[PDB]
């Protein structure tokens, strides 16, 4: 009598918490969205997709999540977001499954007892928030996974900014998972403080 289960993409707010789902495979992974900052995933055999939730506009907010994050193949457990003007994706990674993601190496940051790996990637004419475009991703990688902790984001926003990584108008911003041609499953949840 309650949670709701979803197939289709869309965003929009859920308990009070902004959400998105996005997949280019439908039928093949579906979100269900529990109370406050909580959700799950269930995907099989899937292309990509990424779901989570958060706020419609990010910023440095500190935030702390818990999570159980069961991929079986390619996945990430990821602070994920956008800006617009510039357009730029980012994604502070806390978890992974058979693949730990990498790009061109700019240093790394310490915060919140942990150390990350920053990387930029480029993409070029490819699917964005504002539709096709060549546009940056910055990262934020963990040096060992982990599924429960607090995000001081601003230490990360920082970080990039010092490696020549600037972030534009803040668009949404969500605790994610997201997966590539593999099956699996998460349950996460999110809130400030």
């Amino acid at each position: 009598g309650s949670d709701t289960t979803i197939t289709q993409n869309q965003t929009g707010y859920d308990n009070g918490y902004f959400y998105s789902f996005r997949t280019d495979a439908p039928g093949t992974v579906s979100m269900t969205l529990h109370s406050g900052g909580s959700y799950s995933t269930s995907w099989r055999n899937t292309g990509l997709f990424v779901a989570g939730k958060g706020w419609s506009t990010g910023g440095r907010r500190t935030v702390t999540y818990n999570a159980s994050f069961n991929p079986s193949g390619n996945a990430r457990l990821t602070l994920y977001g956008w800006t617009r003007n510039p357009l730029v994706s980012y994604h502070i990674v806390e978890s992974w499954g058979t693949y730990r993601p990498t790009g061109t190496y700019k240093g790394t940051v310490t915060t919140d007892g942990g150390t990350y790996d920053i990387y930029e990637t480029w993409r070029y004419n490819a699917p964005s928030i504002e539709g096709t475009r060549t546009y940056q991703q910055f990262w934020s990688v963990r040096q060992q996974k982990r599924t429960s902790g607090t995000i001081t984001i601003g230490n990360h926003f920082d970080a990039w900014a010092r490696a020549g990584m600037n972030l534009g108008s803040h668009d949404y911003q969500i605790m994610a998972t997201e997966g590539y041609q593999s099956s699996g499953s998460s349950t996460v949840s999110i809130s400030e403080g």
